[PDB]
């Protein structure tokens, strides 16, 4: 019920300009979710919008410490010809200076009749952005982030991270996620810089005393007040992908 409670920001977000006096974070520039030759429409609430590689998502008008969720489709020209690529659910995490997208696909083109989709299902985390926190200016001490990990079909997955600025150390949990084997440890890692100097941390996730995968996350605003990015979790004969978003209490 409260999840499911994101105000009117939807038709909003579609059809209304950026205003940096809206609550933040007040703007994601996508990348990740719609590659340089393709478009991608994003509909919810009566309205619709279409966004291309660079475009900005007015995530001023959404609600914060909610999932958003937009039915997309992706487009693009082949050989004289509009193609739908992919159909699905665009899911985005708002919190107050970073926000993580992931894509749940329902259908993708068939491959042997590109006009018609076919059904098939994939969940991947995309674009993660907002007011990157500088690895040159960190905050001093000890930050412990609290915040939601969501994964295809399950928005109800918790986060829970520890980092230590002076050590440059972190690590964490993933807890709550009906799929158990998701629920991984976000083992010890560094806190460095990336290519963009901006704080980052780079590690393993474990389950069963083992390596299942890797997690990314990056961290967002002047004391760090925030993380946010994703997991990869192989479980069986499968990799899942987890959207993790968190912030200081
Ligand atoms: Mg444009
Ligand atoms: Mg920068």
């Amino acid at each position: 019920r409260v999840a499911a409670d994101i105000g009117a920001g939807l038709a909003d977000a579609l059809t209304a300009p950026l205003d940096h006096k809206d609550k933040s974070l007040q703007s994601l520039t996508l990348d990740q979710s719609v590659r340089k030759n393709e478009k991608l429409k994003l509909a919810a609430q009566g309205a619709e919008k279409t966004y291309g590689n660079g475009d900005s998502l007015n995530t001023g008008k959404l609600k914060n410490d909610k999932v958003s969720r937009f039915d997309f489709i992706r487009q693009i020209e082949v050989d004289g010809q509009l193609i739908t690529l992919e159909s699905g659910e665009f899911q985005i995490y708002k919190q107050d200076h970073s926000a993580v997208v992931a894509l749940q696909i329902e259908k993708i083109n068939n491959p042997d009749k590109i006009d018609s989709l076919i059904n098939q299902r994939s969940f991947r985390v995309s674009d993660l952005g907002g007011e990157h926190t500088a690895f040159n200016q960190l905050p001093s001490g000890k930050a412990e982030y609290h915040g939601k990990a969501f994964s295809s079909d399950d928005p109800n997955g918790r986060l829970h991270y520890s980092i230590d600025f002076t050590k440059k150390q972190g690590y964490g949990r993933i807890e709550h996620l009906k799929t158990p084997e998701q629920n991984v440890e976000l083992a010890s890692a560094e806190l460095k810089a990336d290519e963009k100097s901006h704080a980052v941390i780079l590690g393993d996730t474990r389950y069963g005393g083992e390596e299942k995968g890797t997690y990314h996350l990056a961290l967002f605003g002047d004391r760090a007040q925030e993380i946010a990015g994703s997991a990869t979790v192989k479980i069986r004969e499968k990799v899942h992908e987890i959207g993790i978003a968190g912030k200081q209490l």
